[PDB]
């Protein structure tokens, strides 16, 4: 119901329409889609538009295209029993890490191995490893989500946020920023806990803005209605306060970290911000005047009570 | 009828192994990881300090060898109570949630246990790793850890279904499920020798690491001799007798160790000091895994490999890139 708090930079790659054209071509020739109907559904995600908002100045069009292809792949992959899914997650992950892996008629594997080949031609082995690890973390979150559903386990807030941090696909999406820009972030800066907390907070906000398409009954609203005995409206109210409070922490930690940051880490952080805005904006649009909340619905500087898995995001002692 | 192991690698053990084992035994008693005295004695009897003292035998800091040794105890204990034997060993849906809760606890110190006695123990190990490892080395460990849990989740999925994976899926799965990724990723932590990203992530070093892990895994399948292991896989998929499968298994394991030795000899000369140390660790680890498996008494080793082919293994495309030098 209420308008989104997002005081972050909005921009989109100027060559977005050219990337999109090539991406529609790759989707058609990729084998990942059985019928015309399924290819139109994938094309209709507008994933080139989505990702062009994450890396709006990427110098290499090919880089943007490759990264964009994976966002199309991820929406096509998302669209299985836990036991089979755990095997499928293992095979798909192996194919990403081993080019000699063979498809065995699985329609997703050749397409991901084509994305991986492209990533290997542009990115350092280091950047490829970051993407590989982010990819496994997303697959873990999806395995967790499919598990809860098969059992009829509605997770509490803490488990839901931990799981949705992985299952929403934000880890692999944000790990593509460097591959798209070419700006290699040194280990010493990338793995600073402060930078990990910023990455996870960007991911968590994009995930909660995606949930907002209550229009998978494992979502923040279901979780709060089931565990707090709230109505839908009391839960939309409570979800917005949680989310706004996370993005308020992100802006605060970002302003403490940005000043000292080198060129490559600065580009990456601008990416986090472009991606949070891009994610909210793309969700609302998929050129109408959009209204944005000028102010957060909850301004508390404190950790979320009930969510101890994310409280370290607020512990400055632990982030230095 | 069990042929001796081909392992012409350096066997060595930390001179302070007994001092570290004593501290390890006391941590175990205080950890809360063990419900009963029978469990404490089971975990102590793994001799995991002996095990990892063979992986990092010149570790300058005893506290680093202790912390990495604790995770080896933890791993045996978590494998035996939550992965291999209890209600979760055929309940992938419940395991996927545990894998998620444990992995999150490793990455987030503010995480709460929720009635899990394995979690506070892991968090203590994690606190140790963050006290003296770099954030980079901690992330290398965290990522290796999730990789191992994904293998176990795959394995448990296969078990619930009574699905016997083919050779390709079994080697892919077992590369993860046998716990070699997070075991080998603790070398740097024990040792203190931080390997730069550009060296660590080199396809050649990744392949040497996978090969080290795959030999240790198949040495572990041998040590344990329906069940998903190399022997049941070859018996089911090639219609072999146990005896033919034991011989086929030794052959393919020996082929992988030969490629590892061959790639090692090409990479080692140019390696800087930290990558050299890491490499030595892979070698010490393969041998130490095999040797700890067979235990005072004289051990017999095979002098020659049972198969000397220099090409990729038939029926396992997922590992063929270990032999592709243009890619490495």
């Amino acid at each position: 119901l209420p308008p989104i708090y997002c005081p972050l930079e909005s921009a989109i790659h100027p060559r977005v329409h050219e990337v999109e054209k090539r991406a529609v071509e790759w989707i058609r020739r990729s084998g990942m889609c059985a019928s015309e109907e399924e290819r139109a559904w994938v094309i209709a995600t507008h994933s080139a538009d989505f990702f062009a908002r994450f890396a709006p100045t990427a110098a290499d069009e090919d880089r943007l295209l490759a990264t964009s292809l994976f966002v199309y792949w991820l929406f096509a992959f998302d669209d299985t029993r836990p036991a089979q899914f755990n095997a499928l997650a293992g095979r798909v992950q192996r194919a990403l890490e081993a080019p000699s892996a063979e498809d065995n008629g699985d329609r997703f594997v050749p397409a991901l191995q084509d994305i991986a080949r492209r990533f290997r031609s542009f990115g350092t082995p280091t950047q490829v490893r970051r993407f590989v690890h982010a990819h496994r973390a997303w697959l873990s979150g999806v395995a967790w989500q499919i598990g809860n559903q098969a059992r009829g386990h509605m997770p509490g807030l803490d488990d839901y946020l931990a799981m949705r941090l992985l299952s929403a696909g934000g880890e692999p999406t944000f790990a593509m920023l460097e591959i798209a820009t070419g700006a290699e972030v040194p280990d010493r800066e990338m793995h600073r806990p402060a930078v990990r907390a910023l990455t996870e907070m960007a991911i968590m906000v994009a995930a909660l803005d995606n949930d907002r398409h209550s229009l998978t009954d494992q979502n923040i609203y279901s979780v709060l209605m089931h565990h707090r005995g709230m109505s839908l409206q009391e839960a939309v109210e409570e979800a917005t306060k949680l989310r706004d409070r996370i993005l308020l922490r992100f802006l605060e930690l970002h302003d403490r970290v940005r000043p000292g940051a080198g060129a490559e880490l600065s580009t990456y952080l601008q990416g986090l911000r472009h991606g949070i805005r891009g994610n909210a904006e793309w969700g609302l649009r998929v050129d109408a005047p959009l209204t944005w909340a000028e102010s957060p619905s909850d301004s508390s500087p404190s950790p979320l009570p009930g969510a101890p898995s994310i409280a370290w995001w607020w512990d400055d002692a632990l982030l230095g």
